C-alpha cells in the first residue's frame, strides 16, 4: 500500500533544525526558526508563566474534557487584547472565539470552516509569505493566489502594486493579511495604508482574514493592532487567527485562537455552531495547558504586571541586535548598504542574500538561515555577533 | 458571506454535558461521556501525574519547538506498550509514531495520510461504532461503509453477520478496529475470532487501522494488546491511533499517537516523511505537557509502579459498579434480564434502552444518558446506584 509513496521535501522553516541539530561543527550558528533567545543563547521558560505554572500545580483538581471551544475566559480575554476592552464587537455580541492549537490550528480550523460552509474558491495570500500558508489553505481545498507585496529594490511596500494585484480579487474572495510583523519580510503598512485597504475591501466585497502572530513585537500591544481594529470597525464579518506561541514563549505547549465575526449575534453564533463541527472531527477539543497558563496571567494583575515587562524585555532586546547587526556588518566591510534592516520590524530580517549564498553560509561556516534569506535577528547575540558577521561578509 | 449557514446539530456525547451543566435539577445524575469518576463523583487527577508534573515545573528548561513528530520517548515508550518490549516491529525498525493531539487527532492525521497519499477510497467501522468516527474520515474525504458487528438480541458479537457483511470489502479498503473496550457495547472478539481476522483480512488484501484507546481498562495492559499483535505478526502495514486520555487520566492535555507500521525500514520511512507533511498543514507540531508527563511516568521505574495501581483501581472500581447496577437493577424490581451487561468490557454498558426511554428519563428524572442506550458505568456510585435505578425502572 505504501510501497509507491514518495518522500516528501524538508520543511523549508522545521528542517532546518534537523540539519543544524547534526553537524558537529563547534561554533555553527542557527539563524532559521523563529524563537526567541536570551544573550546567552537560549529560550528560557519566561518567569510569570513558571509562575503561572506553579498555580495550575497547586490549584488543579481535574484534567476533565474542555469544551469543543476550549476555556471562555481564554476566548474572552483574547478578544479585548485583540479589538478593546470596551468595543463594539464584544458590546454586541458580534464575535466568538474557540481556543485552538497554536496560529497553525487556527488558520487550518478557519479553512475547514470556510471550505465546507461558506462559497469561498481561493485565498490571497501576499509575496512573500509563510511558507505554510499556502500548504494549509490548500489541504482544506481552496486555491490560492498571490498578491503584490515587496518592493526588493528599495525595501519598502509596493503599495501601488499590492494595490492593483488585489483588484484581480473578487467579492466573495478571501484575502489573508498580516496584522504586524510581515513574515518575513519585517515591513508593515502604516495606518492610512491600514484605513485604506480596510475601505476598499469593503467596496470590493472581501473576506477578510488576519494571522495575528506576533502581538506586542512591533511597537506595543495595543498600538500593534490598529490595522486589525480598523478592519473591525468598517467590517461587517473577519476571522482572526492569533497565536501566543512567540509573545508568551509557550511555542511547544501550542496556543492560538480562531476569532469568528460576523454581523449580528445572531447569524455568528450560528457560524460559530459549524465552525465547532469542524473542531470535532479534527482534534476533538484543545490541549489545557498552555491556554491555562495564558489566563492565568491574563486575569491576575501582578501576573501580568511581570508577563508584560518580559515582552518589552524581548523586543527590545533584538531591536538592539539589529543596530548592532548593521554597525559591525559595516565595520567588516561589507560590499553593499544593509540599513533598510534597521527598518524592518519583528525577530526576522529579509536579508538580501541569495539562496547560493545562503548555502554556502551553511557548508562552508556553518551558519543556519532560511533559504529565501530570511534571518533570525533573535537568534543574534554580541558573542556571535563577529564570526556572523565575518561569514556574511565573505560570501557576499 | 455567513448569512445562511446553518446551525449543526449538537454532538451526541460531547452535547450533553451542556445540557448536563446547564440543567438546575438538584439531584441530576450525568452518564454521557466516558470520563472516570471516583467514589465522590470526581474526575482527579491521578497521584503520578501530580508527581510527574512538580518534576516538570522543575526541571522543564525551555519551551522550544518539539519536532512534527513530537517527543522521542514517546514515541519510543508507546510502541513498547503497543508490540511488547522485545519486538520484532521495533527490532526491525519497521514503525514510526507521531505524537498527536489526543487520540482523534491521531484519527484524523490517519485519514488525511492515507486520503492524500494512498489509493485508499473507503473505510469500515463497525456497526455500532463511536459516533465521531464517521465525521473524522467524511472530513478526511473518505466514504464509509459500515460492517456487522453486534446481536441486539442476545447481546454478543455476532461472528457471521460481521464476517460476511465484511465480504464486500475490497482489497485496499481500510478496515478499523477496536483494540480492546468496544465502544459502545464492550463486546470484543476473542484471542481465536483476533486471530481469524487477522488471516482474513491478510488473505483479503485490507489495510487495518486500530483504535486503540481503553489500554489496561478491560484485562491489562499486555493483555489487552493480544488482538492488535496477533495482527502485527502478520501484517507487512498497520495503522494505530492510540490514545492516553482515559488510562492516564489527561482527558483535556491531548495526549495521543498515530503508530505506522511497514514492510521495512527504508519504506516506513519515507511514507512517515509524508505523515510528517499532513501533520505539518494542519496543528504544526503537538503540544508538550501531557506527552511528558506520560513519557515521564513511564520511563522512571516508581511513577510507573504507582500509575499502573492507578489504572488498576480504576479498572476494578468500574467492575465493582457493574456488578452492583445489575443487582440493584434486579431486586428493584425490573421487567428485563439485565445481567448481559456484567460481561461487557469498559466504562460503557449498551443498556438496551430505546431512544424515546433515555429521552424520557432526561426530562423526567434528570439522568443523562447518550440516545443510543449507552450509559457511562465509570459514572455511577453507590451514593447514586439506587436513585438511578429507580429512574430506570419507571420507563422500562
Ligand atoms: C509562527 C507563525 C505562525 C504559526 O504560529 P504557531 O502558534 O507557532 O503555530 C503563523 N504565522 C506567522 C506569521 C508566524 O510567524
Ligand atoms: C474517547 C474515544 C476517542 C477520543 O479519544 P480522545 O483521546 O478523547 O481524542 C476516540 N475513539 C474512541 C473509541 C474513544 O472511546
Amino acid at each position: 500500500m505504501f510501497e509507491n509513496i514518495t518522500a516528501a521535501p524538508a520543511d523549508p522553516i522545521l528542517g532546518l533544525a534537523d540539519l543544524f541539530r547534526a553537524d558537529e561543527r563547534p561554533g555553527k550558528i542557527n539563524l532559521g526558526i523563529g524563537v526567541y533567545k536570551d544573550e546567552t543563547g537560549k529560550t528560557p521558560v519566561l518567569t510569570s508563566v513558571k509562575k503561572a505554572e506553579q498555580y495550575l500545580l497547586e490549584n488543579e483538581t481535574t484534567k476533565n474534557y474542555l469544551g469543543i471551544d476550549g476555556i471562555p475566559e481564554f476566548g474572552r480575554c483574547t478578544q479585548e487584547l485583540l479589538f478593546g476592552k470596551g468595543s463594539a464587537l464584544i458590546n454586541d455580541k458580534r464575535a466568538r472565539t474557540a481556543q485552538t492549537p497554536g496560529g497553525t490550528g487556527a488558520l487550518r480550523v478557519a479553512a475547514d470552516f470556510l471550505a465546507k460552509n461558506t462559497s469561498v474558491k481561493r485565498v490571497w495570500v501576499s509575496n512573500p509569505s509563510h511558507p505554510n500558508h499556502k500548504s494549509v489553505f490548500n489541504s482544506a481545498g481552496l486555491e490560492v493566489r498571490e498578491y503584490a507585496y515587496y518592493d526588493a529594490e528599495n525595501h519598502t511596500l509596493d503599495f501601488d502594486a499590492l494595490i492593483n494585484s488585489l483588484n484581480e480579487a473578487q467579492a466573495g474572495d478571501v484575502v489573508l493579511f498580516h496584522g504586524c510583523c510581515h513574515n518575513p519580510t519585517g515591513i508593515d503598512p502604516t495606518l492610512e495604508q491600514w484605513q485604506t485597504l480596510a475601505q476598499l475591501s469593503v467596496e470590493k466585497g472581501w473576506l477578510p482574514l488576519f494571522d495575528f502572530a506576533y502581538q506586542g513585537f512591533a511597537r506595543g500591544l495595543e498600538e500593534d493592532a490598529e490595522g486589525l481594529r480598523a478592519f473591525a470597525a468598517m467590517h461587517k464579518e473577519l476571522i482572526v487567527a492569533s497565536s501566543y506561541s512567540k509573545n508568551f514563549g509557550l511555542y511547544n505547549e501550542r496556543v492560538g485562537a480562531c476569532t469568528l465575526v460576523a454581523a449580528d449575534s445572531e447569524t455568528v453564533d450560528r457560524a460559530f455552531s459549524q465552525m465547532k463541527a469542524a473542531i470535532r472531527a479534527n482534534y476533538s477539543n484543545p490541549p489545557a495547558h498552555g491556554a491555562s497558563v495564558v489566563a492565568t496571567i491574563l486575569s491576575n494583575d501582578a501576573l501580568r504586571a511581570i508577563w508584560e515587562q518580559e515582552l518589552t524585555d524581548m523586543r527590545q532586546r533584538i531591536q538592539r541586535m539589529r543596530q548592532l547587526f548593521v554597525n559591525t556588518l559595516q565595520e567588516k566591510g561589507a560590499n553593499r548598504d544593509f540599513s533598510f534592516i534597521i527598518k524592518q520590524n519583528g525577530m526576522f530580517s529579509f536579508s538580501g542574500l541569495t539562496k547560493e549564498q545562503v548555502l554556502r553560509l551553511r557548508e562552508e561556516f556553518g551558519v543556519y538561515a532560511v533559504a529565501s534569506g530570511r534571518v533570525n535577528v533573535a537568534g543574534m547575540t554580541p558573542d556571535n555577533m563577529a564570526p556572523l558577521c565575518e561569514a556574511i561578509v565573505a560570501v557576499l
